[PDB]
């Protein structure tokens, strides 16, 4: 009788509703749901609140009692364009609801039970100006059944922490069906700036309508201002704006100028399919997907025309070169680096770096760090040493390389294809310095779908040791939602985390974490 499931999952502060709780009970024995009482004392910002509200959500078909779900459908789609928000109201009866709550919550449903199984929710309900680091929690005191507490089964932890979340881009927004690959910086003057593919057609990658969109702030990611096109190359040379995709973007902030750059892969024509296997050997844009950057010079707030650095770098045999998504760095010594990727002769990925000592006007590269790995982030661990941590596609663990001499040769980490699992996807890897965080000590910041197999359980996690140890007292899981995967981490001032990524909750989820939070 009653199982219970307490969700992990990001809760958008914006949402009219989010998914707090799921109950399922087979009513054998049961004729009415009458309350069910939660202690939210213990939260910290408990005045944020809006609402907590039970919802009624279907019963099961009779063959599908073993598959044991937790409910018969996804309440709140972060997928429909223009209708993230609220609760489908075809799928849940609203039965309660508690406004501007204190501690204790009472939820009085009274409520004629389907003989069989039975479905309840209940979602939590922020107001607008929620603070980012306010922190929920909600425990379940108990669940009455026909005027008598019922017997509950609750494998969900009981210490979960509700964590706040702004869906920086949602499904529709701005006319386009998906937002994906998110890179994410904080500038000099402490301005975030999020980057990302704007698929407007449909989720499908590469060639499509796709610019990059730029989500820009000045208030530590609490709000973002109206989105902006850092590249978009329309109806380009007279081929169809489908047929002219910009995307997988990365972005680096020029540390000695202030200057914004944003590296992207420029496809021209190729039909309606994927650019991984549509670009071809050679140089021009007849033949092979193009490197193109733009750059700000006033925090983010207009860009350049696109600039065309093909020919600067890219090998004619090769038949697809691109940046590695999310972001890149300046170097202590003032060299621009970012990560790259590009598939070869044999048709195999390889993953490795570019780097300009020119302040971004001409950019090289060297050798690929590993055969047979793609998306790629790059730290400096010490002044003139590049670590390179990257998606390796044969097993599920991220691939991990040094580098002293700007990817002419390559080390081999203690750490590489072991300390790190993953699901075959994008992972961010930020470096912090000492002096520039409150805890006075060098850390490696890492963020990925914590699996070996699905997107999901997206976990910021934190080493001490240079990236050989992964303390899981130091780690935090945001996301155990299935979602797109992909994430890149900032750090937003010295003492708090941020972190940009495809969430089961909107495909564009940002969120903020302090840094004694994470490590203490």
């Amino acid at each position: 009788t009653v199982f219970v499931h307490q969700t992990q999952i990001p809760i958008l502060i914006e949402r009219q509703d989010n998914v707090l709780f799921y109950f399922r009970l087979d009513a054998k024995e049961s004729r009415m749901m009458d309350e069910i009482v939660l202690d939210f004392g213990k939260s910290v910002n408990l005045s944020d609140v809006q609402a907590v509200k039970l919802y009624y959500g279907g019963t099961e078909a009779l063959q599908d009692k073993g598959k044991k779900r937790f409910a018969p459908v996804d309440y709140i789609s972060s997928h429909r364009p223009g209708n993230t928000l609220a609760a489908i109201p075809s799928y849940s009866i609203k039965c309660a609801e508690a406004l501007q709550p204190s501690a204790k919550v009472v939820l009085k449903s009274h409520y004629k039970l389907f003989p069989g199984i039975n479905f309840f929710w209940i979602s939590l309900q922020m107001k607008p100006e929620t603070s980012l680091f306010t922190k929920i929690s909600s425990e379940l005191q108990s669940v009455k059944i026909d005027g008598k507490e019922a017997i509950c089964e609750e494998r969900s932890p009981k210490d979960i922490i509700h964590r706040m979340a702004v869906g920086v881009r949602h499904a529709g927004d701005d006319g386009s069906a998906s937002f994906r690959i998110p890179g994410l910086v904080t500038s000099n003057k402490g301005t975030l700036l999020g980057v990302y593919d704007v698929r407007y057609n449909s989720s499908v990658d590469l060639q499509e309508y796709v610019d990059v969109g730029l989500s820009r702030s000045t208030d530590g990611g609490k709000t973002w201002e109206k989105m902006r096109l850092p590249l978009s190359f329309g109806e380009y040379d007279g081929l169809p704006a489908a047929q002219n995709g910009v995307g997988d973007p990365s972005i680096l902030v020029d540390t000695q100028t202030n200057t914004i750059w944003v590296v992207a892969a420029w496809t021209h024509g190729m039909g309606n399919q994927r650019a991984w296997w549509s670009s071809h050997p050679g140089m021009d844009l007849y033949q092979t997907a193009q490197l193109v950057m733009a750059k700000s010079t006033d925090d983010g707030k207009t860009w350049s025309k696109p600039i065309n650095i093909t020919e600067q770098v890219k090998d004619p045999s090769w038949y697809f070169l691109l940046q590695g998504p999310g972001r890149g760095i300046t170097m202590s010594d003032g060299t621009l680096v970012f990560p790259t990727q590009f598939i070869d002769s044999t048709r195999v990925p390889n993953a490795g770096i570019m780097y300009s000592k020119d302040r971004g006007k001409t950019w090289k590269m060297h050798n690929m760090a590993r055969t047979n790995t793609t998306e790629a982030q790059v730290v400096e661990t010490e002044p003139g040493v590049l670590m390179l941590n990257m998606r390796d596609n044969r097993g599920g663990s991220r691939a991990v390389a040094i580098t002293k001499d700007l990817g002419k040769t390559w080390t081999e980490h203690p750490s590489s294809r072991k300390a790190l699992q993953e699901p075959v996807c994008m992972a961010s890897l930020i470096h912090v310095e000492a002096e520039d965080n409150v805890l006075d000590k060098d850390i490696l910041l890492f963020s990925n779908p914590n699996t070996t197999r699905g997107r999901n359980h997206i976990t910021i996690k934190a080493s001490l040791d240079d990236g050989l140890t992964w303390l899981p007292e130091h780690q935090l899981m945001l996301d155990e939602g299935e979602g797109w995967g992909y994430s890149c981490l900032t750090m937003i001032d010295r003492e708090t985390i941020g972190i940009l990524y495809e969430s089961s909750a909107a495909h564009m989820t940002f969120q903020a974490v302090k840094l004694k939070d994470l490590i203490r």
